[PDB]
């Protein structure tokens, strides 16, 4: 590995729902909350070997941290990620998720061509459990800025991009069920799809340390393989992280 490139550095963003909701509506509160939760992850990261040899030491830094005090004030007919409302349906509580990641992807596309990744931490309920959602790893995007025209939008928008909240079913998620989404939807970021059935050791039994990060159905975190990847997300990852260090990857600070 490349110590001068191998760590993606993040534009981490919280909405004015997550500021109120998750940071009492404090910039220290929101900021702390977010440096720790990125801090754990990257040591997820960090100490992952992609190739169960050597070439680890990959991570995340949080470049700058954006945080949204109040709801973006729109125009008729407009929308925008952090606006008040939901979209589609105002009604709901959270917004579709998947238009969602659009929405932002479209929003900080100019903030988010300077940076590896783009996060954004929102605190809405989505649908049936949903707790996030990333570009890369799919059926393209991911780490490092990749332009994709919105015939809609009118621009340019970058694939680096995802989103968490830290509310489901009508509450505050535990801190360690946070960590948990975030790794994950960095981890598709990454490369990596979700962990398959039919792969046994992809996706071990409750015996055998239960599921990895990248099963698609959350996991606790109470069970040993909970908070680490798969060999199948490793493999994903390790093609990944190759052909994108030089690219976009920075020097770890510190
Ligand atoms: C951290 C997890 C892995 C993220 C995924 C979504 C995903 O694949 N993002 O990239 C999720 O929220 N999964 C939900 C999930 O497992 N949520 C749990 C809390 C749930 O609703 N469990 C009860 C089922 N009614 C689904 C969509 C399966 C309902
Ligand atoms: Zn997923």
């Amino acid at each position: 590995p490349d110590p001068m490139k191998n760590t993606c550095k993040l534009l981490v963003v919280a909405d004015h729902r997550f500021y109120r909701y998750m940071g009492r509506g404090e910039e220290s509160t929101t900021t702390n909350y977010l440096i720790e939760l990125i801090d754990r992850v990257d040591d997820i990261y960090r100490n992952t070997a992609w190739d169960n040899a050597g070439f680890k030491g990959y991570g995340i830094q949080i470049e700058q941290i954006r945080i949204l005090k109040s709801p973006q004030e729109v125009k008729p007919g407009e929308k925008h990620y952090n606006m008040a409302k939901s979209y589609p349906n105002e009604e709901k509580d959270a917004w579709d998720v998947k238009m969602l990641l659009e929405q932002f992807s479209f929003d900080i596309a100019e903030e988010a061509s300077k940076v590896c990744l783009a996060h954004l931490f929102t605190y809405q309920d989505f649908d049936m459990g949903t707790l996030g959602l990333a570009y890369g790893g799919s059926p393209h995007g991911g780490v490092c800025p990749k332009a994709y025209y919105s015939p809609v939008g009118k621009k340019n928008i970058y694939l680096n991009s995802g989103l968490t909240s830290t509310k489901n079913y009508g509450k505050t998620i535990l801190t360690k069920e946070a960590d948990l989404v975030t790794t994950h939807e960095l981890g598709h970021n990454f490369g990596a799809e979700h962990d398959p059935d039919g792969l046994a050791e992809c996706a071990p039994n409750e015996d055998q340390g239960g599921k990895y990060v990248m099963y698609p159905i959350a996991v606790s975190g109470d069970h040993e393989n909970n908070k680490m990847f798969s060999q199948c997300s490793k493999q994903s990852i390790y093609k990944t992280i190759e052909s994108k260090a030089q690219e976009c990857f920075q020097e770890r600070s510190n």
